[PDB]
């Protein structure tokens, strides 16, 4: 058996715009993500699938029935968000010098908190209150995000970016934003750190600069091509996020952490590994030298920057495999998450109904890396699969907790494990398709059925080790009699 430190935690993973609305009263259109996936020219481009959030999975109202499940599958920790633009659905007055290029301190004062809470949805603040104190009844251990990607319609109209018109509300492009992050974190906290055991001011802030202005083939909002904006809105988000550490410990004396999109960069050949070193500085490193250490370029060290993280949460997925080449290294095709679907990689390892590689040793990669460079302790926030049929799921769940376990080993401080989902969500411009659960969703009944990969958790959980039982699931899913 491979068995886990007493004070471990396995548990979920979660977000508000994925997972809320499918009941009545939830429908939450007051958000750019809300207008991006029901504009008519993304979804004849085919940017977006078509399908809709409101028509998900129904957390805002099913929320007990979620929550029944994971107790009963011996789960103890959850990761889930606020969103908002429940709590703040319409404009606040403009407060500040939104042309200084930095933001090196929010002011947080009793009054300006209580200021605030007048603008405040008192309905939507009530209903995540039941929310959470419905959770903490189940006995799980909460870590509180404040930012999953949606933004205020009021701080990002995307479609007036999308067509190059920057003369309104754009989102991680305007200090307005950072500043307003900064003010909305430190009130949730304010209201909420009674029930938080834990906070994370965002998740995955490379893929909203990343996708968003780069990617912009993968239907990230606003999908405005520049490099140079790409940039801006990092920067942006690097302060947003240093801003809302030190808002939140005005507050509260509680952890506060980053979730962050990783992979393990891996050399195509043994003469590959500075492409390894190039990669990792370039995903990782750079941000949260910034964070951590709070150096950035402008190569300098901002005092306001430094220090502003208490943990990190690892989401992981599968690798990236790079080669040196001459003006630095390229990510190559046919590895990692540049598969074909329901196939085999160029390595002859499977891939899930995304087209991701199927890649554990990753994960200990990222976990001991991290470790290593900054020595803060991390949690497990995000690890699954596309895999609707649960053909892979047994063995992609237990070999990464299987690696997680070897991390431990090795030295590094991971506290939990958090898999993404309990149950199958809106997978942003992919729609409903991509099926993450350990449940399955019956999006027109909104009935959750269990996987036999969430009877497999339910054993871990239960017995907080990787049982002697099921330890033939650390292995890679037989490819022989799967598509390829
Ligand atoms: C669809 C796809 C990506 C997204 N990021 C934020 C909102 C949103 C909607
Ligand atoms: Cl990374
Ligand atoms: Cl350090
Ligand atoms: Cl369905």
């Amino acid at each position: 058996m491979y068995s886990f430190p007493n004070s471990f935690r396995f548990g979920w993973s979660q977000a508000g715009f994925q997972s809320e609305m499918g009941t009545p009263g939830s429908e939450d259109p007051n958000t750019d993500g809300y207008k991006w996936v029901h504009d008519p020219e993304n979804m004849a481009a085919g940017l977006v699938s078509g399908d809709l959030p409101e028509n998900g999975p129904g957390y805002w109202g099913n929320y007990k029935t979620f929550h029944d499940n994971a107790q009963k599958m011996g789960l103890k920790i959850a990761r889930l968000n606020v969103e908002w633009s429940r709590i703040f659905p319409n404009p606040l007055p403009r407060p500040f010098d939104e042309s200084k290029q930095d933001v090196t301190e929010v002011e947080i004062n009793e009054n300006e908190l209580k200021r605030l809470d007048e603008y405040a949805n008192k309905d939507a603040l009530n209903h995540y209150r039941e929310i959470f104190k419905d959770l903490k009844s189940r006995g799980l251990y909460f870590i509180l995000n404040m930012y999953h990607w949606p933004l205020p319609l009021w701080l990002h109209d995307p479609i007036r970016v999308r067509r190059g018109d920057f003369t309104g509300p754009s989102g991680w492009l305007s200090t307005r934003t950072v500043y307003e992050f900064a003010r909305f974190s430190a009130y949730i906290a304010w209201k909420f750190d009674d029930l938080v055991d834990e906070y994370s001011t965002m998740n995955e802030p490379n893929v909203v600069g990343g996708l968003g202005y780069v990617g912009v083939k993968s239907g990230f909002p606003p999908g405005y091509l520049s490099f140079e904006l790409s940039r801006r809105a990092m920067y942006n988000i690097i302060q947003a996020h240093a801003r809302a550490y030190d808002g939140i410990k005005s507050v509260s004396k509680k952890p506060v952490g980053i979730i962050y999109a990783n992979s393990s960069f891996q050399p195509l050949t043994d003469k590959d590994m500075e492409a390894v070193e190039m990669a990792e500085n370039d995903n990782r490193w750079w941000f949260f030298d910034a964070i951590i250490r709070g150096e950035i370029t402008r190569k300098i060290v901002r005092d306001d920057l430094k220090g502003r993280l208490d943990w990190i949460g690892v989401n992981y997925y599968t690798r990236t495999v790079v080669k040196r080449t001459e003006k630095g290294y390229v990510s190559l095709g046919g590895y990692g998450h540049g598969c074909e679907r329901n196939s085999v990689s160029l390595a002859g390892l499977p891939t899930s109904d995304f087209g991701w590689e199927f890649f554990p040793e990753g994960l200990y990669d990222v976990l001991t890396k991290y470790w290593n460079r900054y020595h803060l302790y991390m949690y497990v926030t995000e690890n699954g699969i596309a895999d609707d049929a649960d053909y892979q799921r047994p063995y992609y769940l237990v070999s990464h907790v299987y690696q997680v376990h070897r991390a431990i080993n090795s030295g590094a401080d991971v506290r939990g494990y958090l898999h993404w989902s309990l149950a199958d969500n809106y997978e942003w411009a992919s729609g409903f398709s991509m099926r993450f659960g350990l449940l399955k969703v019956d999006y027109n009944t909104k009935r959750l059925y269990w996987r036999p990969s969430a009877l497999v958790y339910r054993e871990i959980a239960t017995n907080g080790a990787i049982t002697d039982e099921i330890e033939h699931l650390n292995s890679v899913p037989p490819v022989k009699p799967l598509r390829h």
